[PDB]
RNA sequence: GAAGGGCCGCGAGCCCCAGCGCCUGGAGGAAGGAGAAGUCGUAACAAGGUAUCCGUAGGUGAACCUGCGGAUGGAUCCCU
């Protein structure tokens, strides 16, 4: 439903920052095996 | 040449004032400890039901609450 011949989506760009309570309350992130606490893989 | 006397040198005793201990009375006031099985709440330990804890300031019956900066001894060793 646009007119302009050739246009595209806009995007976005946001750095969310949060504490750790808000993180895992959120699960962000989660508590770990004391093992798997050494993995620092994204 | 004795008693007796005068002035000083030595130096008791007492008085009087100040220091210096040490012990002790006290209306009230305010702590600590034990016997306790007495009221009132539930601050902490689990995300203890508002993460906890340090410094500081103020406030509330009580534990405690709140603001400003900090720490992990956290409930996160992990992402243009
Ligand atoms: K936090
Ligand atoms: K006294
Ligand atoms: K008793
Ligand atoms: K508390
Ligand atoms: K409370
Ligand atoms: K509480
Ligand atoms: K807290
Ligand atoms: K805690
Ligand atoms: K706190
Ligand atoms: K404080
Ligand atoms: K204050
Ligand atoms: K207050
Ligand atoms: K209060
Ligand atoms: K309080
Ligand atoms: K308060
Ligand atoms: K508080
Ligand atoms: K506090
Ligand atoms: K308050
Ligand atoms: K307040
Ligand atoms: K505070
Ligand atoms: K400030
Ligand atoms: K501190
Ligand atoms: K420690
Ligand atoms: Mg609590
Ligand atoms: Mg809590």
């Amino acid at each position: 439903a646009c007119v302009i011949q050739g246009f595209a989506i806009p995007k976005l760009y946001n750095k969310v920052q949060y504490c750790v309570s808000c993180s895992i309350h959120n699960h962000i992130v989660r508590v770990r095996s004391r093992e798997d606490r050494k993995i620092r893989t994204p």
